[PDB]
């Protein structure tokens, strides 16, 4: 796709739940737990 030269690239770890970003992939992982615990059922859906 949009192929070139350019590497040491890192991304911007964005959560797509609440709005957060982090430097590393772990960082984000971890905080997304914040979203996932006991399957605590809500206003999800219904
Ligand atoms: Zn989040």
């Amino acid at each position: 796709g949009s192929s070139g030269s350019s590497g040491m690239g890192e991304k911007c770890y964005k959560c797509d739940v609440c709005g957060k970003e982090f430097s590393q992939s772990s960082h984000l992982q971890t905080h997304q737990r914040v979203h996932t615990g006991e399957k605590p059922s809500g206003p999800s859906s219904g």
